[PDB]
């Protein structure tokens, strides 16, 4: 395409300015804390439930999406804190621990390691990967509760529940049978009678029976606490009306939030009759814990608290901190309604989310991931495929479900690997490094820019600015395509100039070959940095092959610079990517298809 004279002029000028356009990068901090006058970016990924092995769908929607923005944020020299951790409390944990013959603490410890190992293999750059089963979780949850309680946002009511005294617990509708009080059907459930269709309350059943021990449950009244959401609806919508417009909340999250408010919020129970949970500091609640519906989102705070006692500088500092929250759309109500209401009702100057990033679902082939049916790739099986992490990262991010659902496809993975990585991105960077190493003893040639060279340079800068424009608004999927667009321009540039041929010609031809070569390898250097949020290992590999200086590796400016000036010596080059074969892929497809085992 055609650009203005000034656009080209500005691009060339910035490019020639070279390495000292780079600011002397600040030394890393631990713990990372907000700096006044600078941008401070707080990033959370939704806390995965601990006792389920995560699959690719879980990873792309949360930890991997958050990782890309986190890495980009650091390249922009923003003070970045990316945190996550395992969600561990609840009835599900008690049930699963029983099935595995372990204590709740035991099975949680076991599966936390599994999560941590999986995310470590996928190279997720957490600043903290924590847990919700800590004393700080208890302290911070109880504090927020007290603040809400003393401001009249907590209700207390009695609820009639069936209780199996033999099993010593309150029964869910699932585990209750009885006679229908409407038609006399003898096998009615606690939730509904399948004979007459009537939706009932389990407490209304005649001759109720526990499905487990077959004894007779009794109706007992138990005390529960409720969060008074209707009273908080006003201050919540004030905040939303103030922060939603002009934000980068994903459209699906915005619709979901508004749709809940249209129906009107109701008081929600925040207590449960469990043992495994955060204790409630109130009289008569010694055998009750906080419902994970309420305190799971507080986990973000306690995880940060275990990281630094200065955690309030992040989570109680809205004027300084921009919070990004990544999740799948199911988690949206807890992040757009529940915690904001709790925080706003606490009146403790809490940092609320500025940009809620919610994805749609990643499906597997023509259906769902399923552990029970053995369908789909789960996080712990990825390592065993012979396909490295960055390849998984590339494909998942290439098909990241942003506007609509996406589907993992083995055929598509092979096709996009061979076409975009091998025949495009890899083919450019391989040739750029090869030409330097083969024709110039590993030294970057002198670059004498022709008008055509200046055009390409300017095109690269404009696409780079497009890349920034997108990722600034968390347009992950499209920013990856900007990278591939640059390498596409680069391949076209190399192919039309044929430097590997001209190098065998006149001294004029040889100078052209040198210019093309040096310019190409500088584009290769830029790509390595742009690629870092997406494929961190490949990024490091390229930078090692080109011996790109560390300050150039850790910052991405909005202009295309000459990071590899003439005379710079590169290392030893080697093909970046391996092709994927039909035999290899069909074997993997059959393995995770469900037709086996
Ligand atoms: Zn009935
Ligand atoms: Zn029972």
């Amino acid at each position: 395409a055609t650009l203005s004279e000034e656009e080209i002029a500005m691009a060339v000028t910035a490019w020639e300015k070279g390495l000292e356009s780079l600011p002397p990068l600040r030394p890393q901090q631990n713990p990372v804390l907000p700096v006044a006058g600078e941008r401070n970016v707080l990033i959370t990924s939704a806390l995965p439930y601990v006792n389920n092995v995560p699959h690719l769908g879980n990873i792309i929607g949360c930890v991997l999406s958050a990782d890309v923005f986190a890495r980009y944020s650091r390249l922009r020299q923003w003070n970045t804190l990316y945190l996550c951790g395992t969600d561990e409390y609840g009835t599900a944990t008690e049930t699963k621990a029983l099935e595995e013959g372990l204590t709740p603490q035991e099975i949680c410890d076991k599966y936390h390691i599994i999560h941590a190992d999986i995310y470590r293999w996928f190279n997720i750059s957490f600043d903290i990967f924590g847990r919700t089963t800590t004393p700080q979780q208890t302290k911070i949850t109880q504090d927020i509760f007290q603040q809400l309680l003393k401001r009249g946002f907590v209700l207390q009511d009695t609820v009639e529940q069936l209780r199996c005294e033999h099993c010593a617990r309150f029964l869910a509708d699932r585990f209750v049978e009885g006679v229908c009080p409407f038609c006399g059907y003898e096998e009615a459930r606690g939730d509904q009678c399948d004979k007459c269709g009537k939706l009932i309350n389990a407490v209304e059943l005649k001759k109720p029976q526990c499905k487990v021990c077959r004894s007779c449950p009794v109706v007992q009244s138990s005390q529960h606490l409720f969060l008074d959401l209707p009273k908080l609806e006003k201050r919540l919508e004030e905040w939303l009306g103030r922060t939603l417009p002009g934000s980068d909340w994903t459209p699906n999250a915005q619709f979901i939030t508004r749709s809940w408010l249209r129906d009107g919020l109701k008081p929600r129970c925040i207590t449960r009759d469990l043992k495994w949970g955060t204790p409630v500091p109130l009289e008569g609640f010694e055998d009750k814990v906080f419902y994970v519906w309420f305190d799971a989102t507080i986990g973000y705070l306690s995880i940060t608290a275990n990281y630094t006692d200065q955690w309030e500088r992040w989570w109680k500092n809205p004027e300084q901190v921009d919070l990004y929250q990544f999740m799948a759309k199911d988690n949206v109500p807890f992040h757009s309604l529940v915690f904001p209401c709790s925080a706003l009702g606490a009146e403790d100057n809490y940092t609320l989310v500025s940009h809620l990033i919610a994805t749609e679902y990643l499906n597997y082939e023509d259906g769902k991931f399923s552990k029970s049916r053995g369908v789909g790739v789960f996080g712990d099986m990825a390592q065993d495929t012979g396909i490295p992490a960055d390849i998984w990262r590339f494909y998942l991010l290439y098909i990241r479900p942003e506007g609509q659902d996406s589907a993992f496809s083995w055929t598509d993975l092979l096709l996009k690997n061979n076409s975009e990585l091998l025949n495009n991105l890899g083919n450019f960077i391989n040739r750029a490094g090869m030409f330097v190493s083969k024709f110039f003893g590993g030294y970057v040639p002198e670059m004498v820019l022709t008008p055509d060279d200046q055009r390409l340079l300017a095109h690269v800068t404009l696409e780079l600015q497009h890349y920034h424009q997108l990722l600034e608004k968390v347009r992950i999927r499209d920013a990856l395509r900007s990278i591939l667009t640059i390498s596409r321009h680069g391949n076209q540039y190399i192919q039309v100039n044929e430097p590997w041929k001209r190098i065998k010609g006149s001294e004029a031809d040889r100078q052209r070959a040198g210019t093309v070569t040096g310019l190409a390898v500088n584009i290769a250097a830029l790509l390595s940095v742009m690629l870092q949020p997406y494929m961190p290992t490949v990024s490091a590999t390229i930078q090692a092959q080109l011996q790109l200086p560390p300050p150039a590796c850790s910052i991405l400016l909005t202009n295309f610079l000459c990071t590899l000036p003439a005379g710079h010596q590169i290392g030893t080059v080697s093909p970046l990517f391996q092709k994927l074969e039909n035999d290899q892929i069909e074997s993997l497809r059959q393995r995770f298809g469900g037709g086996q085992a």
